[PDB]
């Protein structure tokens, strides 16, 4: 096997651990999907994906989880949301360079959130792309001269919201479009792509994506958000991951982790809410950091019943697997 | 015993814990006060308390800090300032469905905050009240169709502060004012309804929180707050909440301590107009951030003298029987 | 040895560990730069660190560490930072009276921080100073009527930078102005005054303190930074402190070490734009943050290469004594 071949395997690991996915093909059709939507976002994202592992390269990180893609899945999305959010168009090459920079401080991150959580056996999730997309997105903002980013600021005014013309079959077009929004791709057709490409490799999690999809969906129609964000996609991300993550991935899967997990999308979506209006002050997007509150705040969660089980993380692979062993553990 | 009467014992115990006060006596006049200030506001605290116990309930959490009020006192906060900041108006009866789901909320993050906390053996504190309220009073806003919330804006000009104007009298009654500002309630027949539960209990928790509300009304005279907040008494909840955590119940009661006590009132104090300036502009109140800070930052607080005596979070009770117990373990 | 002639030579310890530097006469060259610039900032510092070590002093703290002056540090820059912000001018004598309060409000926090890091043994940093300044800076305010503060507001148009205007004699002069901004002072002999203090202990201290303050004026080169905010320094003082603590003190210095440490500059520099641009909306300065935020997570980082060696925080008093010890310790 050639390096640059294991390397590239490598990439494509990352670009598909977002979504929790360890799988080279569920990698391979997420790069499929993003070049379907937009080009220049794909090109971004693999761009800031290279970067990052080649960054977790040189600074001698652990090998282990590089071929898990650990390190190159915080370089997708800093990619993604770093050429998604840039106000002078597409194929505005300079963005290229800080897209390389940050990519380059996704490692570090990583690496320092996990010296942070390793007492409490605790994965350091998105927490790295918030952190670098905010410091980017904060540093340069909506009027700086280089780089300038699209404008986001808070309500000023009620919104005119008419439950006469909620068109259902748009609302129910979320769901794809909330499990897609993750990459920051709208299309349904990406959403599709994404949707085929986790149920590729483990159903559970598929399934999961589509329930947190659609209850942040339903969390964001009882605070009456405006429709164009249902329909777009921007209530059902941090839904979704946080559904991947608590239901079969970090918790055996069982039913009662099932409603515990549909809880914590109820959380995630409303913290969404939340950090959306609160984050918009500065000009900022809830870039993944309410799914990473919410699945935080569920994991360190302490209970009695033994049905609620935290694997240690070392052994996390992916729901079925999960269950599998913790069968095998319990005889 | 009835096992409806049991839990019914446990909510009053909830209801009194936000004074660290455990005695149902002092959690039924404490009712009684919400209910003499507004009626709407204590069937919403006690929804709150009711539905986050029930969830704590459910969870399966330890039984036996339940019997204490520990998962309760963070509903009856939830419910009042859900209900105090809403703009509709009162009996508003379809807020009592984010009440109810917002209090579901609570022991899920009184558990997470545990965790986090367990290893520096430190009390949850009132932040998970402060996680929550935020999270809805930001996802909301005073905008939202559904469930508006009154309007928080920064100071845009110099206060006009006259000294000639002040008037001791009510300025002396923010005392009481300041106790009952804890729960929301501003009467100051609710505030001595306050005081007098506490004194029945034990009388340091009365001395002391008596003492922060003075410590902080006055911090408050001396960075020239608009005094229309200090009549009011949103300047000595912090301050009464810090000074009675520190002075003799997580700390064994000495002079030294007392001085540490008054000290951690002033940071407090301090702490909550500097978070109210900032929190403001998001359109968010100062919701007992400060008095989480400050506690915090006093708890963790490390010295020499042995007369600082930080007591293990297990053994904690109330001031008097804290120094009991420190009595008999020196022996 | 007169006991009062043995705590000035604290304070004068205290007045210099800012530059992680420990030495009495590199303190008294401070504190004649500090006059240097203006005798109202360099009495309000002094106050500062007076009051800062005489509360560690009451609080009964370790003995050990105030020779070193560990906190006197975190006084100096309160007190100037204090006296620099205030918009009522200079000798405006009242502000000594907060600058006593605050100033006895350090040696808590660093207290209470340190049991926070000390599971990580990573240091308190600067993180005290910014927490008690952004605390008055945000208590009191621009409208404040005791004592107003200096108005910051975010950028709300697109500035004007023209390259052909620059001028790199004062470019190249925004290095020792980007030195002596860490504590306030902007004249470019104050910055000289400084850099021969350090270069007075450690070379190498120097050195990293000269390579931060450029690379930070490089990196708010590349996002169109405003250039008065390069000339007057703003721009490198988090950009020097980091480099500082990272480059030979708190990592055995080596080439690895090294790109290490400029990598912090970098990301420290754009953290700093971040947290100004983020920070401004409350009226707050990016007061030393950064620094603080970058540092920490270049500490916590975790390599496998065994040149990246990160020394028992005990161990630690300058870059040279730190290589002659791991030297030492490797045979
Ligand atoms: C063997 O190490 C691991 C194996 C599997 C998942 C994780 C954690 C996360 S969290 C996230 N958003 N992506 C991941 O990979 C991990 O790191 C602890
Ligand atoms: C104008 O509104 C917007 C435009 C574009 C992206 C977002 C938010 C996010 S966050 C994320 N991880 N992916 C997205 O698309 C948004 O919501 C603020
Ligand atoms: C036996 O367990 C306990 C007994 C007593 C007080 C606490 C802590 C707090 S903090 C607060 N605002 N309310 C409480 O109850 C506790 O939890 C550790
Ligand atoms: C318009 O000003 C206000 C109106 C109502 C409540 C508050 C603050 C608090 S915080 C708390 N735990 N109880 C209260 O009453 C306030 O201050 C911002
Ligand atoms: C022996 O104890 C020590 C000796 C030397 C440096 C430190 C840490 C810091 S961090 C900072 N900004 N100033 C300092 O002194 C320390 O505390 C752990
Ligand atoms: C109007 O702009 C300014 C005026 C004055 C100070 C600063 C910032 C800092 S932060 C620090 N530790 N020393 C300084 O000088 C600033 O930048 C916001």
């Amino acid at each position: 096997k050639s390096p640059v071949f294991q390397f590239f395997d490598w990439v494509l690991r990352g670009t598909s651990q977002v979504m929790f996915v360890n799988n080279p093909l569920s990698g391979i059709l997420i790069i499929l999907g993003l070049f379907i939507q937009n080009p220049w976002w794909a090109i971004s994202g693999c761009l800031g994906t290279i970067m990052s592992t080649l960054t977790a390269l040189i600074l001698s990180q652990d090998k282990s989880a590089i071929a898990a893609g650990f390190h190159g899945y915080n370089g997708v999305l800093v990619g993604l949301l770093m050429a998604v959010f840039s106000d002078k168009g597409d194929y505005y090459w300079w963005l290229l360079l800080p897209v390389i920079i940050m990519s380059m401080s996704c490692p570090i991150l990583s690496s320092a959130l996990g010296t942070i959580f390793s007492k409490w056996d605790l994965p350091v999730f998105t927490l790295p792309f918030n952190i670098t997309v905010t410091l980017y997105l904060a540093a340069t903002g909506h009027y700086n001269l280089f780089f300038p980013t699209t404008l986001l600021q808070p309500a000023s005014a009620m919104p005119n919201i008419t439950w006469s013309e909620v068109q259902v079959p748009l609302l129910l077009r979320a769901i794809p479009v909330g499990i897609g929004q993750v990459y920051g791709c709208d299309n349904p057709w990406t959403g599709g792509i994404f949707l085929i490409a986790l149920f590729i490799s483990s159903p559970l999690i598929c399934l999961h994506a589509a329930i947190g999809s659609t209850m942040g969906m339903l969390a964001a129609l009882t605070i009456a958000t405006p429709f164009d964000s249902i329909y777009f996609g921007l209530c059902g991300f941090n839904s979704t991951l946080a559904c991947i993550a608590i239901g079969g991935m970090f918790y055996v899967i069982t039913w009662q982790t099932h409603l515990l997990a549909i809880a914590c999308a109820l959380f995630a979506a409303y913290l969404g809410a939340a950090l959306a209006n609160m984050l918009s002050v500065f000009g900022l997007p809830p870039c993944t950091w309410p799914f990473c509150l919410s699945a935080l705040t569920f994991l360190l969660l302490t209970t009695n019943n033994p049905a609620i089980y935290k694997l240690p993380l070392s052994k996390v692979t992916y729901p079925e697997a999960n269950r599998i062993y913790y069968l095998s553990q319990e005889r």
